[PDB]
């Protein structure tokens, strides 16, 4: 009369984390040049999606490398009603990164210009590397698309200073992405939510630096719905990283 016991590994647990939210998601992990997939929708890992605000990482790299801006420049709020009151202030590229302040990065994208942007995106080989003709929204409503695996590869290269940009520019953009530090761990990353396409896509791409210096990169990608809190992406990421013993 001994009962059975259900054994939850991290694979089953992370799958069920997405099931509990009634949506499809994948979490891509990269460390030591090895990629592992978790979640309830593993086919998302090799599917192209619009990057949404994850593109701000590459926009910043391009703008700094081509000397269209600098890390101390204060981008002025010129008076239009923005999507959030928190965005209605003068701020640096780094503060706009943390706030995901789209209008600051639209101003930067327009300084870069369509020709230089398209050439730099193709030089990097980011996703499908197609930006179309609208310089101020190509990362929000297409035509630019990238897979979660491509995002984890990109962000791990950034973390290791391996992208084809100067070392100082990569270090500066990394500094804009710090989200949390505690107990010798650092978490860097960038959220994204393409709300104006269907299906909506949500992202959280970044990396953990562990106390011994090891880098564990991640790209979370999930289908969003309007009723979800934005923090759902952070919640799913943090619970999964803990289950994986990354933090």
């Amino acid at each position: 009369e001994t009962p059975s016991q259900i054994v939850q590994g991290h694979n089953q647990v992370i799958h069920q984390y997405f099931d509990e939210k009634n949506t499809s998601g994948v979490l891509v992990i990269q460390t030591d040049k090895k990629i592992n997939l978790y979640g309830n929708a593993l086919s998302r890992a090799n599917t192209e999606y619009v990057p949404a605000s994850t593109f701000k990482m590459l926009n910043a790299l391009i703008g700094l490398e081509n000397q269209k801006t600098d890390i101390n420049e204060i981008f002025k709020w010129k008076g239009e009603k923005r999507s959030f009151t928190a965005w209605e202030k003068d701020m640096t590229l780094g503060e706009a990164m943390k706030l995901s302040a789209v209008p600051v990065y639209q101003e930067l994208a327009r300084r870069i210009g369509l020709d230089l942007m398209q050439k730099e995106v193709k030089r990097i080989g980011f996703g499908n590397a197609e930006i179309g003709q609208q310089v101020d929204n190509f990362w929000l409503v297409g035509p630019l698309k990238v897979t979660p695996i491509q995002e984890v590869e990109f962000v791990s290269q950034l973390a290791h200073t391996q992208l084809p940009f100067s070392e100082k520019v990569q270090a500066n953009v990394k500094n804009m992405l710090l989200l949390e530090e505690s107990n010798g761990y650092k978490i860097f990353g960038k959220t994204g939510w393409a709300m104006d396409i269907k299906p909506q896509v949500g992202w959280l791409t970044g990396w953990v630096e562990q106390p011994d210096g090891k880098i564990v990169a991640f790209a979370l990608n999930m289908e969003m719905r309007s009723e979800m809190p934005a923090s759902i992406r952070n919640e799913l990421l943090m619970k999964s990283l803990k289950q994986l013993n990354i933090i």
